[PDB]
C-alpha cells in the first residue's frame, strides 16, 4: 500500500481532512489545520531571519514539542536539518561543523556557541512561508556513531517515505492510532517515527521527556530500545500499547516473551543510520533472526558481511559539499555488520570491529550476550575485551533485574570455556563499546 503526497504531507492531510485530530503537544491536540497554522508561524519566523531552501541548519535540540515544530518549520523552508545530540563536546563539534556546509544554528533550549553560524531564533511571524515540495530536494544529515569521526548521511524526503512505507507494510497503524515520538529526532529512529506518523496521516504525541509509562498515556505505537522496554516490564506499568517496534541492538526471546505476556505486540527490526531505519523486520515469535527485507529492500551475505541496497537508503555521506556515495563498486552498501541467511530471514551476528581475539579463539561479544541474556534475572549484558599476559579475556559486564547473581555455573553447559567470563561485573551509573573496554580496563 503506497500514499502519494500531493503537498508537504501536513498540509496534505489538511486539505483532505484538517479537522481530524494530527497531534499531542503535552495536554494539547491540534488538528491538521491548527498544526499547519503553528509551522507557518515558525517557517515564516524563519524565512525573514534569512533561511532559504538549501540552507544548511544545525538543530541543536532535545526531543521536545518546540523542537518537533521547529523541524516541520525548517523542512518547509526546504532548509537541508542537521539534528544534533546536545550531549556530543563542543570540541568534537567544532571538527565536523566546518566540513557540512551549515549557515546557521537553532539551539532552542540554550545559547549557540560557534560565531561560525548565524545565530537561528524562534519567531513566530505571519503567514505561511514554504517552498515547493520536492520528494528528492536533500531532507536531512545525521550523524554515525564509532569507527572514528560520526559522518553526517543524508537522506532525501523520498527516501524517509519510503523506509515508513516499508515499515508500515509489516506493522498494522490505523488512522486514530497514536504513535510516541519515543527516541531522539538526532537519530533516525526518531525521525522514522515522525515519517511513519506523515505517511499514514495518523497521531503522533509528542511529551517533555518524564517517565516512559506517563509519556505513553494514550499512545498505541512507539519505537524503543530493548532497555526501553525493558523498564515498562519490570515495573509492570499500566500501558495501552498495540504494537512497539524494537531495534538498535539483537533483542532477547526473554524479553519479547515477557512484553506478550503484558499486552504488548512487538515488533523486531534490523535498521541503520544510513538507511533512515529499518531495513529487515518481523513480528517477534521466540527465533532468533530479524526476519526478511521489507518491500523494496535487498540483503546479501559476502564473506559473512551484509551487503544492503534499499530505496531509504543515504544519497551519500557529506563532505565539504560534496556528497561522497555509499555503495561500493558492485552498489551495495558494506555494513561491516556479520550475519547469515536462511529461509530468506537475515541473522545478525555481531559488529566485525567488535570481534577479538582470546588465545586465538575468537570471540564476538555479541554472540556471547546473546546466550547470557536468555537467563531470566539478566536485563544487560556486554562481553568486553580486557588485555592478558592470552592477549585478551572476556569480561562480563551487566545489569541484572533485581540484586546481582551468579552465572558462571550456569554458563558452562552453554560456552565454550574461552567464551566464559573472567570476571563478572556490574554497569557503572546506546552505550559506547569504547567507552565500556576503558572503564573495565581501569577496574
Ligand atoms: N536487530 C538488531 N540486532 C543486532 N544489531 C542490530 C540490530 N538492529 C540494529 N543493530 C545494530 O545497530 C547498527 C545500526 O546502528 S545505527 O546506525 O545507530 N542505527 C540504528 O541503530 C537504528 C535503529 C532504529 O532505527 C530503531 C531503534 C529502535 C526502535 C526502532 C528503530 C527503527 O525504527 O528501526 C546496525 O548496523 C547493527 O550493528
Ligand atoms: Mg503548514
Amino acid at each position: 500500500s503506497h500514499m502519494i503526497f500531493s503537498d508537504w504531507p501536513w498540509r496534505h492531510w489538511r486539505q483532505v481532512r484538517g479537522e481530524t485530530i494530527a497531534l499531542r503537544l503535552n495536554d494539547e491536540q491540534l488538528n491538521w489545520r491548527e498544526l499547519c497554522a503553528r509551522v507557518d508561524e515558525l517557517a515564516s519566523g524563519f524565512a525573514v531571519q534569512g533561511v532559504v531552501e538549501g540552507s544548511g541548519v544545525m538543530l541543536r535540540a532535545w526531543n521536545t514539542p518546540q523542537t518537533l515544530l521547529a523541524w516541520l518549520a525548517l523542512l518547509q523552508c526546504g532548509a537541508r536539518v542537521l539534528p544534533v545530540n546536545p550531549q556530543l563536546p563542543q570540541p568534537l563539534l567544532e571538527e565536523l561543523l566546518p566540513n557540512l556546509t551549515l549557515q546557521f544554528a537553532l539551539v532552542p533550549d540554550g545559547e549557540n556557541t560557534f560565531p561560525a553560524l548565524t545565530s537561528l531564533h524562534i519567531q513566530l511571524v505571519e503567514g505561511a512561508h514554504a517552498a515547493t515540495w520536492q520528494p528528492t530536494r536533500l531532507c536531512s544529515m545525521t550523524l554515525t556513531s564509532s569507527t572514528g569521526l560520526p559522518k553526517a548521511a543524508v537522506h532525501t524526503y523520498q527516501a524517509h517515505l519510503a523506509s515508513a512505507q516499508g515499515v508500515l507494510s509489516l506493522i498494522p497503524f490505523g488512522d486514530h492510532d497514536d504513535w510516541l515520538l519515543s527516541l531522539p529526532l538526532f537519530h533516525v529512529s526518531g525521525q522514522g517515527i515522525m515519517w511513519k506518523w506523515l505517511y499514514a496521516g495518523a497521531r503522533m504525541t509528542v511529551r517533555d521527556k518524564q517517565p516512559l509509562e506517563q509519556m505513553l498515556a494514550g499512545c498505541t505505537h512507539a519505537s524503543l530500545v530493548p532497555t526501553q522496554l525493558w523498564r515498562l516490564l519490570v515495573n509492570r506499568s499500566s500501558v495501552s500499547l498495540k504494537a512497539v517496534l524494537l531495534g538498535g541492538a539483537a533483542i532477547p526471546v526473554e524479553l519479547t516473551e515477557q512484553a506478550r505476556e503484558q499486552g504488548i505486540r512487538c515488533f523486531c527490526g534490523y535498521g541503520l543510520t544510513e538507511f533512515a531505519s529499518t531495513v529487515c523486520a518481523k513480528e517477534a515469535d521466540g527465533l532468533a533472526d530479524v526476519g526478511s527485507p521489507l518491500p523494496g529492500r535487498e540483503v546479501k551475505i559476502v564473506n559473512n558481511e551484509v551487503w544492503l541496497r534499499a530505496a531509504s537508503m543515504a544519497e551519500g555521506y557529506w563532505r565539504n559539499g560534496q556528497l561522497v556515495s555509499l555503495v561500493n563498486d558492485e552498489g551495495w552498501y558494506a555494513t561491516r555488520d556479520r550475519g547469515e541467511m536462511h529461509n530468506g530471514k537475515l541473522t545478525i551476528v555481531g559488529r566485525l570491529d567488535n570481534l577479538f581475539f582470546s588465545g586465538g579463539e575468537g570471540i564476538q561479544p555479541e554472540e556471547v550476550e546473546r546466550v547470557i541474556a536468555a537467563h531470566p534475572a539478566v536485563l544487560q549484558v556486554f562481553i568486553v575485551p580486557v588485555a592478558d599476559k592470552f592477549g585478551h579475556r572476556p569480561v562480563a559486564v551487566m545489569e541484572y533485574d533485581h540484586e546481582s547473581v551468579d552465572l558462571s555455573e550456569w554458563v558452562k553447559d552453554k560456552l565454550a570455556r574461552f567464551q566464559q567470563p573472567v570476571r563478572w561485573l556490574t554497569l557503572p551509573p546506546k552505550i559506547s563499546r569504547q567507552a565500556l573496554k576503558e572503564w573495565v580496563q581501569r577496574q
